């Protein structure tokens, strides 16, 4: 698991936060993840140790990689131009898992980022610090 939300996980990429969890997506619909701007090709880091469980297109989120951390915690990384890991692999905190792209069809390169606890996307920011 990711443990208490204490700023101990790695930021997946560093850049300006373009959209925050819960912010307006379209009308009164809300984002259920963050969007962090970064140059095309920047490495995306696994935030914590885990198992890669998905590495495929998911409509609305371009190419997504999903890492399970155990005990009901997961992290999701979308809009990537490519994945650097395959489903089934174990990854380490900080390890490169994808490269930033525009596969979500966005206006500029950026990472789509979710943390799901007990199967539900929640604000990821409080875990991020390293
Ligand atoms: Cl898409």
């Amino acid at each position: 698991g990711l443990g208490a939300p204490r700023g101990q996980a790695f930021w997946p990429v560093r850049g300006p936060t373009l959209h925050r969890y819960g912010e307006q997506l379209q009308g009164e619909l809300r984002w259920k993840g963050m969007v962090i701007g970064a140059s095309e090709g920047t490495e995306v880091k696994a935030i914590a140790d885990g198992r890669v469980i998905l590495a495929d297109w998911l409509q609305g989120y371009g190419l997504v990689v999903v890492v399970e951390h155990g005990k009901g915690d997961m992290s999701l990384y979308g809009y990537n131009q490519s994945a650097l890991v395959s489903v089934g692999s174990q990854v380490r905190a900080g390890q490169p898992i994808a490269l930033v792209g525009s596969s979500g069809g966005q206006g500029r390169p950026s990472l789509y980022f979710e943390i799901r606890r007990q199967g539900q996307a929640v604000n990821p920011q409080p875990w991020l610090g390293r």
